[PDB]
DNA sequence: TACCTCTTGC
DNA sequence: TACCTCTTGC
DNA sequence: TACCTCTTGC
DNA sequence: TACCTCTTGC
DNA sequence: TACCTCTTGC
DNA sequence: TACCTCTTGC
């Protein structure tokens, strides 16, 4: 009906506790979405060159060419954290649950409303009851995946905020080359776009693929529910690293009395000890060279870009580094940093089109300090030898800035390591698989990867209101009715989590609120607001 | 009751054989179990500090710099292969069969007895049948995993000779950097015990985690028969290397009479050859050059540490090698080391702190020769140039003593390898899985990783034997009546093998005694013994 | 049976979570008991006196007169949180429970044991297999209540710690008079222990009123499980207070720019206000004016003594105070302070006589400022003179150091108040309620009050162990062989919880292992432990 | 509209 | 909303 | 034609 | 206590 | 002795 | 272990 309403606004987070400590968290979430016609009615395909910048010889890594089928559509995606949990109940999930079951997800559009502006410069809102707002599920999924939480481009992560769908575009193949180069290279590097290879041409559209629904003031759209399968995310870390697995040494003299100073010692010759070692040279049974079951992380080249037919790109790492020589200032390769604006977590206060920022460093130990990396000759014979070590203070390449570690790398049979842990509130919640015969072991992006097809992406656009002059066979661009839309959304995305116990007798980390970070989660007297990040996986675990 | 026992020693190993081919391997085995009272009632967190030694720049890999809760427990620990075969049975089981599957284990302590010494310094030893013997099975497996046979620390293999547990202790996080040097290298690097992250702080107690068992003379402990879950071990090697896989290429030319240098040859200009390569530069097809199926082991950087959270440490290889340019003499990285005392092996009549060693050299050839490694420039213009090629001679970063195979790595997509192989006596058994979301295809300390849960740890402890004059109010520590216990252990572990067939033409390796090793198998006149170590993968297997 | 135990030692904790967000918290809790035989095995009537202190005229409040009745047994008391719960374990409780309910205890005493000490100086201690150790459970409460805790002489804290029970003793009746005085007082107050009214006579004795079990080393002794009934602890506090009940005044003037000095104002002339006061006479409605339904918190004297039929004692007060006009350092009337050794939380390596101790501060806002009370006349003139007002600065008495605060009450009808917050781990659990017929709203030493019995004391005593010369009647006291036993105790405390919820958009406090506090929950090198307090009722929660 | 969640539901 | 179609339908 | 035997049989 | 294992058992 | 609690129990 | 007895038993 015409004036009815069609649903209901609940963004309250429900906690269902069951027996033997299983909760069901129902996420629900409500946002009225605003739309705007688009720019154009037609899809086109466009090319982005900035070639003036990675003309710099040495300015590779600015590199943006790439070339992008642009859509009249716009996608209403709610993958985030912040879209979800607000502080207080991620606090409460991050403090008392072990590990995170994502479960399933379901969405509706509900309420929806067409107006149309007509116009000294005063503007002037109507209804239009009979125009309409398209709708397009991709359940099938054959429109390529195009997450919005990369470029902070998601729903808003308050709930009394109205928020925006972003316009949908999406990759179109293209050949493009770029040789790296440095401030003193000679000549003039190759750098061109080379155009694209029809074989792979793909060009999409939703109109052809996915059925529209065309939903007018009184209509409702719902998908169904929607269950994922994947594993279940951990939200405790790991600190042992291989340093710290296994029976330790016994110490054959203990310390008598109090003190930072009064250590304890093994007390047996280094090369007089009993165990087991790798080392088929030596006698030498320190706790760098005792035999450890695996290798906890890997080493892999820091800020290595490699390039195949599209250009270069950086060769990602699963794990951070951090700790005692750390602390988001030396956060190197690895860390996550993600860039936002107002509608997710910047003071909304704020003036400027500079974003707000923060590098995500993970309470797991499970990455690498390369300065303290090395490799001498299987000789062994120590102290080593200038010419019998390579450390990473020598130069690789006569270059004074690179050394082995940078082009190192350690995976192998033996590595273990975790997946990522979330990252609230700008973090990516779940991820699509790829299509490739062998799959990666994780994503860097998200934890929650659908082993199977992930909900498919919803799309939204402003039906064409035409004006009585139309005329199809004509060159210039149609000229429509200025019409927007604005329609509320609600979705429920369920969890299941397992609360913990405590094991040890020390009690543990846990977010909390205290006089330095109280004022971020209130509102200021002017009605700003903010939402910082916040770490998950605060316990520790045993990791052997 | 007081004057009866409880139990049977047992060291029998029963062979069970199965119709079609199986046999139902039961090792049963007891000790004599020795146990002082704990040093103090206590726990302490201990940090052992070998600074001294790691500051002479060019020590780095004798670090020894970590933390440790030294528990009042004892760890009764039988992981290691020694414990329940003798060389007798282990012959058998390596001739004749050809895979191994572990299948449960079960042990118990009976014939508890707890006496205390009274003191001309003349001592006197009486029993106290009210004292107890404290036992705890950590079953749930809270307390942090320390299988012994890493430190050559299990029970004693032989039957006839009393054993004692260790004092258990485990791994407290803490942070800590030390910067490789060398010899010559100038000022003082940094090399410091920075201290522990709140964070990742566990200290755990046997006393809140685990139901404790008091157990007076008359009493006996036994745990309930545990099932392993994991792969089977072959107990065969694969010799074939990328070299020998496949279609040979024809003879076109065969010998026509006896002699070691008599040849046949193929017969076709390289490059007139047919077949197919991975090279689509050149047309020359040579047995280094025909594509091969994937590839069988890989190269990985040797002697290489890594450093993380807690100091440096040796990255670990899966296989060793050995061969025709080897045997325990080049013996390089990958190939297992032992040293262990006079429980586990050494000449039982011999004196001195120093330890028995040996290192384990497989008979599966899937190592690398780096010597024979190299690296030339894709046009593949031969005879190849200086300028085109990277050998294993030729320096890295000016180091006369590293080249490239030092920090190479091929481990890929195409990598296959075999598990390690059973280490009698000294070698562990099976081993816990790291709880990481992604874990390693193998462990180099065991052959069997319980999938599961791992039997959990049996701990010991005489409980406290008080005198009249107790005050827990003092900060004096306590004094005890000096009180051991001697009890009796008994395990029963159970394997299932597959006998072998002979398929080829030729006899094969077997485990034999002879003129040269006899005495090893064999007491002395003074009753000396020992165990040597024995190969367990004879028999050769096809790979492809 | 003489060589069996009867017993296991368990101290774990079990959180069972069930559905609807209940738990079912089991405390288990065992110990070591060491207990010597009596000072003599007579029950005395003995008198305490310290005139000469008492007789210092300013003294008053450091009388220590009373008599007490000395019984030969020992009470062995688990009365404290510090018994049952380690620090991680009450961290889990306090962080994300919402309410702690106390179901039941049940105890047992089990792996009893005798010994007899004989003996240059050298000692020898020997098992007396026929010699008792005494059990009485007074189940019926004949015996007056004396709950250890109040003298910090419960269990340890510690499960790897022996422990002991105190020589139980009892308050004897005694009339006493003390005049206070002061520096200055002229002449000699009186001071005079007057003696006892027959009347009130209570000699009771454990063998007269109670069956006593005679537990020789094959004996156990196990009380039934007893259920308390008694009302639900809350582990959240309130906050407001009466100005901040209801809805406040509405703002007619709101701020425009980020500030902390950029207020918002109510804009209506105090005395043009619309709203309901309880004063008639006035026109002015302000937020210290305006109507509230109740008054929550009362004033009372502040360091009051009052004094009764035996001596003088402190008037105790419902709440504390604290706040930003707090915080360890002002602590005043209200606050408890507990004072304890090592078996309850002092660091255990420190030497010395002297006491740990902590005044504990609640986070409930419910106490007062009394340097923010006034009193002015009735005819509420304003700007207030000196003559219409009475100060907390104005002496009372002509007396310098005292104001009318001081003698003040405004406890009524209309007050509302909390039941004492748990203290960790020096605090008392649950306490017997008063045979009175009108009995208190509450009580300052626990957070639970048996509604009906409260569990019965347990005591203990070694048997006379008698030599082969005993006259009974002879005066001369008796010869004993010295005999003391250690015995183990178990006990299970337990109680059901409600999980909490996350009701408000901002995240909460929450208790947390930092830099700062992280060596309070780890043993040092020396094997030193102390437990530190904690707060328990962090979550906030409205009150109105 | 039920005692700061779903749920005075099941 | 199911694994680029209709169709995780029949 | 079944995972180097008979036997992916019985 | 059975013919050098478990097993003169099943 | 089951996958850091009770509980691979019910 | 039940509300200072036996008896929160009968
Ligand atoms: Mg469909
Ligand atoms: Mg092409
Ligand atoms: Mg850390
Ligand atoms: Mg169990
Ligand atoms: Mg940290
Ligand atoms: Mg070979
Ligand atoms: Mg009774
Ligand atoms: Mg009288
Ligand atoms: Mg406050
Ligand atoms: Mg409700
Ligand atoms: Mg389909
Ligand atoms: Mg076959
Ligand atoms: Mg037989
Ligand atoms: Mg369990
Ligand atoms: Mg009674």
């Amino acid at each position: 009906g015409v004036g009815i309403s069609t649903g209901t606004f609940n963004n309250q987070t429900e906690f269902k506790f069951l027996e033997n400590g299983w909760v069901e968290i129902t996420a629900n979430s409500s946002r009225l979405v605003h739309l705007n016609m688009p720019e154009s009615e037609n899809y086109r395909r466009v090319v982005v060159n900035n070639m003036d910048k990675t003309a710099v010889r040495g300015n590779m890594a600015l590199d943006d060419i790439h070339a992008q089928i642009v859509t009249p559509w716009s996608l209403v995606d709610a993958n985030a954290w912040g879209v979800w949990f607000n502080p207080g109940d991620w606090q409460l999930i991050v403090n008392t649950m072990s590990e995170l079951h994502l479960v399933s997800f379901e969405q509706e559009i509900f309420n929806v409303v067409l107006k149309t502006v007509s116009e000294p410069p005063t503007k002037v809102y109507n209804n239009d009851l009979t125009a309409s707002l398209m709708v397009a599920l991709d359940s099938n999924n054959t429109m390529p995946f195009t997450p919005a939480a990369m470029r902070s481009e998601t729903l808003g992560f308050y709930p009394w905020k109205p928020t925006i769908p972003t316009p949908w575009r999406y990759y179109f193949q293209w050949d493009r080359t770029l040789i790296p180069s440095h401030t003193g290279t000679s000549g003039t590097p190759t750098n061109i776009y080379h155009g694209t290879d029809p074989d792979d041409v793909q060009f999409y559209t939703i109109e052809n693929s996915v059925p529209v629904h065309l939903l007018r003031t009184g209509d409702e759209f719902a998908t169904g529910t929607f269950f994922f399968d994947c594993k279940p995310c951990r939200l405790t870390h790991t600190w042992q690293t291989n340093r710290a697995l296994g029976l330790p040494p016994f110490l054959n003299s203990l310390p008598q009395s109090e003190g930072a100073t009064n250590f304890g010692d093994i007390g047996v010759q280094q090369d007089k000890r009993r165990g087991v070692t790798q080392m088929g040279n030596t006698n030498y049974i320190t706790e760098a060279t005792i035999m450890r079951p695996a290798e906890v992380g890997y080493s892999a080249p820091y800020y290595s870009f490699e390039a195949s037919t599209q250009g270069p790109f950086k060769t990602p790492i699963a794990a951070g580094r951090g700790g005692a020589q750390t602390d988001e200032n030396q956060a190197a390769d690895g860390n996550p940093r993600y860039a936002f604006g107002r509608q997710h977590g910047q003071k909304t206060t704020t003036t400027g089109e500079t974003p707000e920022r923060f590098t995500y460093i993970a309470h797991q130990d499970t990455g690498r300090y390369p300065e303290g990396d090395w490799i001498q000759n299987i000789n062994f014979n120590l102290p080593v030898t200038n010419d019998n070590v390579l450390l990473p203070t020598d130069p690789i390449g006569g270059k004074t800035g690179i050394n082995y570690t940078n082009i190192f790398n350690t995976y192998g049979p033996l590595t273990a390591l975790n997946n990522v842990p979330p990252v609230y509130p700008n973090g990516q919640i779940w991820d699509k698989e790829f299509d490739t015969d062998l799959k990666p072991r994780l994503h860097v992006n998200a934890p929650f990867v659908c082993q199977n097809n992930c909900p498919g992406q919803l799309f939204v656009k402003v039906a064409p209101n035409l004006t009585n002059e139309y005329d199809p066979d004509a060159s210039a661009n149609m000229s429509r009715i200025v019409t927007y839309s604005d329609f509320w959304w609600k979705g429920k995305l369920v969890f299941k989590a397992k609360l913990r116990a405590s094991h040890t007798w020390n009690p543990i980390q846990q977010m909390s609120i205290n006089v330095d970070n109280q004022f971020n989660y209130v509102p200021s007297n002017i009605g700003g607001m903010k939402i910082v990040y916040e770490k998950s996986q605060l316990a520790p675990r045993k990791l052997y």
